[PDB]
DNA sequence: TTGTGTTTTACGACCTCC
DNA sequence: GGAGGTCGTAAAACACAA
């Protein structure tokens, strides 16, 4: 696990994760392992980041929908 | 400032998967 | 035979109108 209490990821670390997310919204066990290793993060952090990004996507989609219902 | 609204990490609870 | 999915939320970090 990781705690005390949350760490900020570097702009470069975020960038790579965003790219990879555009490549696929679900990361494979292998990919996860490549990415962790090259980014200096744990597999679990990568797991979780992918979970959060999908939640963010759901949240942005609901809003897109709420606007479209109103225009 | 500061306040107060939002975004980013990280969790636990609970659930699906032959 | 345990992994990863959602979800709601805590708290740190950031955005920025007043």
């Amino acid at each position: 696990t990781k705690d005390k209490y949350r760490v900020v990821y570097t702009d470069h670390q975020r960038l790579e994760l965003e790219k990879e997310f555009h490549y696929s919204r679900y990361i494979t066990i292998r990919r996860k392992a490549e990415l962790a290793a090259t980014l200096g993060l744990s597999e679990r952090q990568v797991k979780i980041w992918f979970q959060n990004r999908r939640a963010k996507e759901r949240k942005i989609n609901k809003k897109k929908l709420q606007q479209q219902q109103q225009q």
